[PDB]
């Protein structure tokens, strides 16, 4: 029944295209093929309503910049990734992306979505970013992350182990309906 088109976008590597093929195939590879753009397509069932939800999968590299936009209008639900293990991508959350969406649609809701939970509390991955003096983003962190880009919901995710994975477009639908 119900179109809804979703964008999605966010730094090169933090798990953009995984977390849609974790989401409509099952399927998760550890190899990285770096996007250019990508359509996927899902039937959802949500709070008794039929979803049909257009997925766009667009190129996380800096390349892409000038042609990122072509693909905004009409969006309904942007997602704003970050992984949740690189806190660099956590600030291009508000040094790039929100600026970037919300120059071409102002209005449109915007779903902040930390990626690679999996790893965030991994014991063994939490010394290897202390060497980097860096630290893995934590939950509130995140929630405040989401408070000042005025994010709709701040949802934490797996494409790996698929935590909190049907939540994310759950949540990107009800922005919309
Ligand atoms: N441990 C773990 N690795 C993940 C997860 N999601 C993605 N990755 C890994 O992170 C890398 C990048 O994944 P990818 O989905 O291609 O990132 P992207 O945001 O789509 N990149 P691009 O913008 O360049 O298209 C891959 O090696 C992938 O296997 C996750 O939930 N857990
Ligand atoms: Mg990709």
């Amino acid at each position: 029944g119900q179109a809804i088109k979703c964008v999605v976008v966010g730094d090169g590597a933090v798990g953009k295209t995984c977390l849609l093929i974790s989401y409509t195939t099952n399927a998760f590879s550890g190899e990285y093929i770096p996007t250019v753009f990508d359509n996927y397509s899902a039937n959802v069932m949500v709070d008794g309503k039929p979803v049909n939800l257009g997925l766009w999968d667009t190129a996380g590299q800096e390349d892409y910049d000038r042609l990122r936009p072509l693909s905004y209008p009409q969006t309904d639900v942007f997602l704003i990734c970050f992984s949740l293990v690189s806190p660099a991508s956590f600030e291009n959350v508000r040094a790039k992306w929100y600026p970037e969406v919300r120059h071409h649609c102002p209005n449109t809701p915007i779903i902040l979505v930390g990626t690679k939970l999996d790893l965030r509390d991994d014991k063994d991955t939490i010394e290897k970013l202390k060497e980097k003096k860096l630290t893995p983003i934590t939950y509130p962190q995140g929630l405040a992350m989401a408070k000042e880009i005025g994010a709709v919901k701040y949802l934490e995710c797996s494409a790996l182990t698929q935590r909190g994975l049907k939540t994310v477009f759950d949540e990107a639908i009800r922005a919309v309906l």
